[PDB]
């Protein structure tokens, strides 16, 4: 979890890879990122996306998709091959001034959306996480301002999954409603940002944030880390701090 006695600063004791060479998130220093003209544009094909369910797993809430066929896929950019969307989730703060996992020149956003995809050549998500190129996660920053209409269906169902382990049917949700206008991105190799912290992720972090209203993000902060009938602990600040870049270069698709 993310408390004072089991937060990210303790994870290394159970998951020694927490101190590894390609851990995420990181600070993106925009002046030392390298423009790489050989990076292709991202290809996001989400028209046939089939959402199934939304679940409070005690760390965040996940919206899960049917990933048994190539329905919603990410290609191009720095990627070789086809990556299927399996779930998305957010990280957010107790205050608007924090919540994102990645930072841009040390600037924190109010929240960060992760669309998680796995490389179809490995057959399933479980095998993919064991490979250095197993996952691609698209990261999108949220700043507080105008409401995001395409997010509201998610906000409205949160009441039904308040506590850990609760799930609700969540069909016909279109993830295209959560993308910014521009798909310019930074990319670097990294890890999952929750345990088991495996170093299997190609990160693709979009330069343009989306805006959500204060009321929308306030509703995220009413969820609970705990299960029903346990003492209430609000689900806030479920973000891991920036880790050292070590021997990695962040590349940019844009100048
Ligand atoms: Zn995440």
């Amino acid at each position: 979890g993310y408390g004072k006695h089991n937060g990210p600063e303790h994870w290394h004791k159970d998951f020694p890879i927490a101190k590894g060479e390609r851990q995420s998130p990181v600070d993106i220093d925009t002046h030392t990122a390298k423009y790489d003209p050989s990076l292709k544009p991202l290809s996001v094909s989400y028209d046939q996306a089939t959402s199934l369910r939304i679940l409070n797993n005690g760390h965040a809430f996940n919206v899960e998709f049917d990933d048994s066929q190539d329905k919603a896929v990410l290609k191009g950019g720095p990627l070789d091959g086809t990556y299927r969307l399996i779930q998305f989730h957010f990280h957010w703060g107790s205050l608007d001034g924090q919540g994102s996992e990645h930072t841009v020149d040390k600037k924190k956003y109010a929240a960060e959306l992760h669309l998680v995809h796995w490389n179809t050549k490995y057959g399933d998500f479980g095998k993919a996480v064991q490979q250095p190129d197993g996952l691609a996660v698209l990261g999108i920053f949220l700043k507080v301002g105008s409401a995001k209409p395409g997010l509201q269906k998610v906000v409205d169902v949160l009441d039904s999954i308040k506590t850990k382990g609760k799930s609700a049917d969540f069909t016909n949700f279109d993830p295209r409603g959560l993308l910014p206008e521009s798909l310019d991105y930074w990319t670097y190799p990294g890890s999952l940002t929750t345990p088991p912290l495996l170093e299997c992720v190609t990160w693709i972090v979009l330069k343009e944030p989306i805006s959500v209203s204060s009321e929308q993000v306030l509703k995220f902060r009413k969820l609970n880390f705990n299960g029903e009938g346990e003492p209430e602990e609000l689900m806030v600040d479920n973000w891991r701090p920036a880790q050292p870049l070590k021997n990695r270069q962040i590349k940019a698709s844009f100048k």
